[PDB]
């Protein structure tokens, strides 16, 4: 059986540790999908639509480290681009492979199906270059190994996604086989010496862990530096779970005036803040109100540290933090005697109407060290950041891209990447409507994801930035949807919870559904949301609206 | 009270004839949506997601002439771009407007939500320029009139979509008000004389009507020319319904070896073919096998005619066709003796298992002159092109872009644009799962769309180009979905038809459902499809696979 | 004195070893040029126009390793882009820095001078992304270190050029200071083991050295492998000088039917060819006639080797060649008893009309181990590739980009990068007309470049692909131009040579001009060119013209 270009790609994807890749068929990729099916270290997973395909691969990469999605030219890839730009924003090496016109059509002027109807077939690549770290087109088998290895090696080095298109008559063409793997003292001393003087010369220091720290591979080194300093540690909201909440120095999330108790003063009252790989965007800074920077910040990024008025280039954040931790003095003033303060809401009477605080209390009680909680944009961001996490629990947030509906397909991909964990999904009713059909794929693969669907009858987070008729949604019977997707062949279970007692019974049933997803539709009033959402929403709306010049 | 940049856009959109625009809210567009709401000539319609928002605008433009969709930066617009590229492919002036960063963030290096996380806000405009005829960004109210009028005037002139983004703090900023409207004889003589010579020198001439003729506004002039020539007239598959099927010269669709009976010889056996605004792509030419071109073809395009070895530029197709029809000789040889042959499927025994031919027969019987039949990519293309159309019936096909799932939001937008017509949607089960949630918006607006969902358990069209496990889909209870979307406040109705008797009884219940959509889930075997799909699919596949 | 963004860039450019950078002033870069003037490890050099500016930096990088050019927005940068795409094509890390609009104009709709007159100021960056490996815009000083270090570190790693624009009011803004520096066994064993089996299983092997081998840093390792194998070694034309011509295995250039004697048979008659970092384009393959590839080629590239039907990724060409050389058996059949054969033209009678072969004989006799010979596109490519090189002599060719006129500004930049060497420039009269004014800069800096200007009254190389009235040029008094550029303040010398005796006397005078350039205008008939030009020109023209499908 002749070895082909598509096999070359399949074998490299398996080699970088994918166990699955995601696809939607179209004639320009069918031979490629057949070549990928020959690799039996991976399962080929089919998605309902390409936007869902792309966010399933994004969710898979959060657990696995990388992922791949394969789509057809133009009508598949342009939807997958929203999710690919999402992977770029969230520092995940997703490889999007699109099927593409037969190479013999290049140079002809032939107009081809799925294109704009002009002689141009390069617009899709051109568009992809704006949202990836590498983008290549294979029209000849002899070029395929260099292009495949370039796109995979660059994506994995940068932790950013990349794009590959393969002419449809070349996916099955003969190719060579893959071999090998796609899977500075003075500078470091100067940077470490400056960071040690920054700590030593201050009376108090607090660490603030940012949401690029996973992409830097530096989470364990952050803990070593926290152990050595004994300082208060806080996380930015989008870094929820990236630092252990049972560490004796952890004091919660820093998010300006919506911080955990004590955390705003820990960061803003300290003589120096050590910021590890942050994303200071308008939402994270609460409309530019909460943004530690400048001479009293040691800004540590994946290949540079800026401290004491100097940017030290050429140093790896991991080696830096390890050396700094081995030599620093202790600065424990912002931690001593303090603790991380989490909500302590008393249980509601079981028959009272369900409210947000009761629902969040029951969800937080479900978390284990083995839980992965995917939380959608909406008030679920604020309920998730408020949860006290058992050590080992993972929270996945998409706070820089913020595409509502990401969470459904992302929970499906994560559940396939990490089947040993307990997957829990918190998604609002508005977000659910964009990508709901990927629950039918959860059902198809008997994945036991527990989904809390928060039915507050519209886009409550927008109701709290700026209200209007556009925040209303058509209501669905969300719980009844599960039987519709099972269609007599599936173990999906849909339950409704209108009280704390109904929610607790629904949760018991969900935990007992071992071979399919359970959706629990939790009914809340439209204005029953976290206080933090309202305080943040005000500040961020005022920032968006601020008047020209 | 103070007139704003978003009211200037709203008023221009109303001025070009929109009665609706489509939107998905996000913080970058809310002020803009509040300004659009002030125009009471339009209704603002909310969509489940942005791919569906864009394709509802595309289906609305097919009936209305134009459309607009409003989305938020990046997370909204990048999915709407698939639909915008689809409006370019299908020659429809959809205007996509996206909300965008506050103008005071430009020049700062601020990182913003919904972006790539870099200091770049211009990637979205840059991407949009590849799929539109005009693309502008407003960051200052002083510029907004020239940029709104350039995108709308260019889109309407070119019959192609356009892109506008408006900084979120500028949509509510004061603006001037809109006034005025956004809504060669020697060359024509030379072209008409060469075309007259082309016809007079030939004994058998046939017309082939192409799917860019509606973008040219030349459908009535094509009828005038067919009346003068008396010749056979055929339509390309994607031009279904663009020429009237009761015309005495109509001889059905030309589609190479899957043509209506006699139509392949009408075109391929003629001494000349008059080709009106065709798209000869790989699917239309049946893998490059069926492609009339060259010295024996008069190729008539929007602004140019190529005939007799010369390309005549600067002539409007409408004026050309009217002058040619007024002077031409008659050439009726290709019509003599012939007729349009359409399927004559006998009615099945009512309790026999449903098959595709029976389902197609009953859907064909439902069509009227006031029907719009939206037909999805899949075997529904072949069942639609085979339908005998009453004069005036409209069929909508998306055969150049061909994005499965387009039909659901496109039928929703066409139902809002043309509420006086009877809307019928044929959609396959695989396609329905990409965009199904827009049926909930049909229910929200009480639109009486009758939807035939063909449940043959997978992607049968693909099963016929090249089969594999990727053609299987997770089955749904499609009928039972209607009550889920009603959620106690809607008039959607879901029915199942497993026999011709059950299908006839479901169609009569669907016709009686006047205030909400009815989905009839028709069960067919995977391999029970038209013969034309099988024949077309193998040619088309062989062309895709041809070796380096 | 406050440290600024422009200083940050100046100090990083000095740190990567530039001794000069090239500039043309415009109001959008004047404050930046003032910040660069503060670094006294570099000289700021002014160019006549931006295309010349960009090719002076390209020539400088060939000697130095890297280079920088600074230009004004749009009217400067778009000309510099031709030279930047040239640097990409020739694998040289040139950094182009453009001055750019004031940051406060972004977001205003202001129309600005030097732009297209629309509200768009991003088109220049967008265009630059197609011809560089990194492209960034600085509009805020706090972003400047990351963007500067990203563009320099990426350019130096990739050996490709990069682009940076800096808002004009930010070049002088305060900035932090620069610290630190911008300056796999199993895979390697598998690749080496396969390459050793490739050699061992064959009776004869020949090495073919390609013009990407400098960018790979692998020239010394190629010599070690040639020493170990004892095989015939040949160079592709564009690799002239990248392998030592006095090595006992060297047998000249392989260039199909225009190869050195014996070299075509060495490569095409061998059982296996080891190809080191080649560029097989239409000119190198002589119109696709001479292109060793496939199962009998070991293709060695900077990070991959393809041999024995496998592409081994993840291995550095230098480590690979060193390990291969340490273990290979000898395969000397294609070298034994052979020698590199070079032209042996007898000296012309001194008073006979000068002809090409006599001119090339005198130029070849001028070369020393310390010579850098820059040779322009035209018949000078074929005269240069025919020269026998003393060990250490460098030849610079621009055979992939092939922009006529490159050679003038490239010889000026090289002469500044490497003033310890003897610089010689061979440029035809047509090419000279595109960029002649950079000889006035050679004069301004007293650079003793000897220029042979071949005046054959038009574009003789095109006359031999396809003749027409477009191959004629307006003749100039090239030798008289030198006094015009000196304008009473310069040591440029212009001489004419119409015979071999006049050329020899002119050369003596040139060698004696120690403080300025000498141009010797050599008069040749239009059809007096190398035989190789005519044979190559035919083949490459036939390839260009070959008929649609
Ligand atoms: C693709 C996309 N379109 C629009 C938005 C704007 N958006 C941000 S939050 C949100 C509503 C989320 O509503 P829901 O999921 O019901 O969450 P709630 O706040 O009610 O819990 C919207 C429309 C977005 N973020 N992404
Ligand atoms: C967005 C998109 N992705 C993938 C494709 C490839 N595609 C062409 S037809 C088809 C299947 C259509 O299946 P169905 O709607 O069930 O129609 P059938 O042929 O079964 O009646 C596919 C997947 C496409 N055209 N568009
Ligand atoms: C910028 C640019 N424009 C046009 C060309 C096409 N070109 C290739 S060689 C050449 C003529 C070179 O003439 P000359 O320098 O007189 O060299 P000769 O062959 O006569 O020695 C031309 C015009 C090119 N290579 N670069
Ligand atoms: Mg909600
Ligand atoms: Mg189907
Ligand atoms: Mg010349």
């Amino acid at each position: 059986m002749t070895y082909t270009v598509g096999r070359y790609l399949a074998d490299r994807l398996a080699q970088i540790g994918l166990k699955h890749h995601f696809a939607v068929a179209g004639d320009y990729n069918l031979v490629l999908l057949d070549q990928l099916l020959l690799n039996t270290d991976m399962q080929q997973i089919y998605c309902s639509n390409e936007l869902n395909c792309g966010f399933s691969a994004e969710g898979y990469a959060r657990a696995n480290g990388a992922a791949a999605a394969i789509v057809t030219f133009s009508v598949g890839a342009l939807s997958a681009f929203n999710a690919l730009g999402g992977a770029y924003a969230e520092n995940l090496p997703v490889i999007l492979i699109s099927g593409a016109p037969n190479a013999n059509d290049h140079g002809t002027g032939h107009i081809l199906h799925h294109t704009l109807g002009t002689t141009d077939y390069g617009y899709q690549l051109e568009m992809a270059r704006h949202i990836t770290c590498a983008a290549e087109s294979i029209v000849a088998a002899e070029d395929a190994p260099a292009k495949i290895d370039h796109v995979i090696r660059t994506a994995l080095r940068e932790k950013k996604p990349a794009y590959l298109e393969i002419a449809c008559n070349v996916a099955g063409a003969p190719c060579v086989r893959p071999g090998g793997i796609d899977a500075d003292e003075a500078s470091l001393k100067a940077a470490v010496d400056a960071a040690l003087a920054f700590i030593e010369q201050r009376g108090s220091v607090t660490m603030l862990v940012g949401s690029r720290i996973r992409a830097a591979g530096a989470q364990a080194q952050a803990v070593a530096l926290a152990d050595a300093l004994g300082c208060a540690v806080t996380t930015m909201a989008a870094a929820k779970s990236f630092f252990p909440e049972d560490h004796p120095g952890y004091r919660g999330h820093y998010w300006g005036e919506v911080s955990s108790p004590g955390a705003q003063q820990a960061v803003e009252g300290a003589d120096g803040v050590i910021c590890l790989a942050p994303v200071f965007n308008d939402y994270a800074t609460v409309g530019w109100s909460a943004w530690p920077k400048g001479d009293n910040v040691m800004l540590v990024e994946r290949h540079a540290v800026t401290v004491g008025g100097v940017a030290y280039a050429g140093i790896d954040m991991r080696d830096f933090l390890t050396r700094l931790a081995a030599h620093t003095v202790r600065r424990d003033a912002t931690a001593r005697g303090g603790a991380y303060v989490t909500p302590q809401t008393p249980a509601a009477a079981p028959t009272a109407p369900l409210n947000n605080a009761e629902m969040a209390r029951q969800i937080g009680a479900l978390l284990t060290p083995r839980t992965t909680l995917t939380a959608e944009t909406g008030d679920s961001w604020f309920n998730a950041v408020r949860m006290k996490l058992p050590h080992g629990a993972r929270v996945e947030l998409e706070m820089q891209w913020g595409h509502i509906g990401w969470s459904v397909p992302a929970a499906f991909g994560n559940a396939l990447a990490a089947p040993e964990r307990q997957h829990v999904l918190m998604v609002g009713d508005g977000s659910f409507q964009l990508t709901a059909q990927e629950v039918a794929q959860m059902i198809r693969h008997d994945l036991p994801v527990i989904i809390f669907l928060i039915n507050n009858h519209g886009y409550t987070i927008e109701v709290m930035i700026h209200d209007g008729p556009y925040n209303n949604v058509k209501n669905w019977d969300y719980a009844g949807l599960m039987e519709v997707f099972n269609a007599g062949e599936g173990n999906g279970l849909g339950l409704r919870a209108r009280t704390g007692g109904e929610l607790a019974a629904a949760i018991e049933q969900a935990r007992a559904n071992r071979n399919g997803p359970t959706l629990i539709e939790c009914t809340l009033d439209r204005d029953d949301c976290t206080q933090e959402l309202v305080t943040w929403g005000k500040r961020v709306a005022a920032a968006n609206a601020r008047p020209p010049r």
